[PDB]
Order: C-alpha cells, then sequence, then structure tokens
C-alpha cells in the first residue's frame, strides 16, 4: 500500500501525514514506507516509519510530536531528516553548543526502534543543535552567537560509532556559543540576523575556507547596538525569510530586499526591535 503523502510539522509542535489530494514550519513529500530521523537537544535519536504517523488529513488535526516520543522534560527535537534507503556512502553530521562535531555511517541507524537510542555522548552541559547529511566533497560551516565563523571539509573529520563524543570543530572564547550549523550547496548568500532586529547578506563565495579547531573569522560586528547573532542560513533570491520575537510579534521579508555587503557590516535594522524584546527565531518559510 505504498504511494506519496504530505507529511507536515507546525510551529506549534503538530504532526500528521496524508496521501496527495501555529503555522507551517515544515511541508514534505514522501513515501509511505520511508523513514524520518528526529534528533533532540540531548543527543538521542528516534525512528519510525511514515506510516507510523498519525493520519489526520484534510485541515487541521494531528498529535503533538512530544507525544509520539518518549522524551524527557526540557528534551526538544533539533532536526528531522527524512531517509528512503541507508545507502552505503553517506554520513550523519553532528554539531554541539560547546564547539564538538562528529559524525557517523548512515548504516547504523538502518533498524532503530521508536523508543530511541543515544547518536552523540554528551558532556554535561553541551547540547546538540545541529544535523545534517554529508558525502562526498562536502564542507561545513559552523556560527556562533559573538559573530564567529569557520569553514572546512567533512573528509578531515573522522567517522565513528553512535557511543562516542566526537572532535573538536571551532574554538571559542570565553561565554560564546554555537548557534547554527550550515553545509553549503550552491551559489545562494548567506543571511544572519540578531537580537535587536539587524540582519544582512554576504555571498557565499566571501566565506575563506580554513581548518577545523581554530578560532575563525568574522561574519558579522556585533555591538551593543545589534546585539547576539541569532542565526545564519543559506537561501535564494526567491526566498523569504520568517523571525519571531520572545514577545510574539512575526514578520516575513523577501530575501531580495536585503543588501549584500561584506563580512565587516552590522548591517541594518530589519524589525522593530523595541526595548526589552528579542529576536530568537530565524527560518525559511514553508513552501
Amino acid at each position: 500500500t505504498q504511494e506519496d503523502v504530505v507529511v507536515t510539522l507546525s510551529h506549534q509542535g503538530y504532526v500528521k501525514y496524508q496521501p496527495l489530494s501555529d503555522f507551517i514550519d515544515r511541508l514534505l513529500v514522501a513515501n509511505t514506507h520511508d523513514h524520518i530521523l528526529c534528533f533532540s537537544s540531548r543527543g538521542r535519536v528516534y525512528s519510525m516509519k511514515v506510516y507510523q504517523l498519525p493520519e489526520a488529513t484534510r485541515g487541521a488535526r494531528g498529535r503533538p510530536i512530544v507525544n509520539l516520543l518518549p522524551l524527557e522534560q526540557d528534551e526538544r527535537i533539533t532536526a528531522i531528516l527524512p531517509v528512503t534507503e541507508f545507502e552505503e556512502g553517506v554520513k550523519v553530521f553532528m554539531a554541539t553548543a560547546n564547539g564538538t562535531v562528529k559524525k557517523t555511517v548512515l548504516t547504523e541507524f538502518n533498524r532503530l526502534r521508536t523508543a530511541g537510542k543515544v547518536a552523540i555522548k554528551l558532556v554535561d552541559g553541551d547540547e546538540l543543535i545541529g544535523v545534517d547529511l554529508t558525502s562526498g566533497e562536502d564542507e561545513v560551516m559552523l556560527f556562533s552567537a559573538e559573530g564567529k565563523v569557520v569553514r572546512f571539509k567533512e573528509s578531515s573529520v573522522r567517522a565513528m560509532g553512535c557511543n562516542t563524543t566526537g572532535v573538536r570543530g571551532i574554538r571559542l572564547g570565553e561565554g560564546d556559543k554555537v548557534v547554527s550549523l550550515i553545509v553549503p550547496r550552491g551559489d545562494g548568500a548567506i543571511l544572519t540576523a540578531t537580537q535587536n532586529g539587524y540582519g544582512k547578506r554576504t555571498a557565499v563565495a566571501e566565506y575563506p575556507t580554513k581548518s577545523r579547531a581554530t578560532k575563525g573569522v568574522i561574519s558579522i560586528k556585533v555591538t551593543e547596538r545589534n546585539g547576539l547573532v541569532v542565526g545564519a542560513v543559506q537561501v535564494d533570491d526567491c526566498d523569504q525569510i520568517m523571525m519571531i520575537t520572545d514577545a510574539g510579534t512575526l514578520v516575513r521579508t523577501r530575501v531580495s530586499e536585503i543588501s549584500i555587503v561584506g563580512r565587516n557590516t552590522q548591517g541594518v535594522i530589519l524589525i522593530r526591535t523595541a526595548e526589552d524584546e528579542n529576536v530568537v527565531g530565524l527560518q525559511r518559510v514553508a513552501e
């Protein structure tokens, strides 16, 4: 009984599926027999076949993902990856907030249970914030809150088993942390945004390629004026952006109406911050 279905996840946390016929966070098109891997902030991975999801269909409904998976109180989902086949040459690449990174071959997740298991062992106080698939000559980019960045080859990271810690990715200054992981694909520009509402773009070609475990270079100058970096993401001229504050205000924008400048700039306000209010989310709008 295999066929194409649509799988949606809402910003609020509800998930469902249905044959082809809060606000939308991610909309995917898959086959009833594809798999879906979910990674958490505590370094665990939970697996479930697409047909084991709630078939709500139509408009509205669907249960919260936190009610399908046996998660702990402060444990959240940081990445969701669709998988059709567990091919031999692909890897799972992980990045933590204290600057650590690690990779494992996709074949190790082939027969996982819904109850989950350890994907990466964490030192006290750290957490998994980024996960993606990689192969061949792919490169990796790590962005920090104080405006730094480093870019290197996935091949320079040695493959390891599921129950290990990993290696050094970026040397952070005291108090700084990693907020985004990017595996670059194409000529799209890199868009970055700060807490007080500032933002700008820079050609991905303007980001130098160095080595892992260093302090990296500047991606955007941060001061008391614009504040800390909330996130970074690669996008296309046709795409749209969304920013959310801790207050609740939401603003969408057209990537094309945002100037492409050098890495040493502070950007221009794109959304009226308003004292005592911070930007806490940045992402491409669900297409």
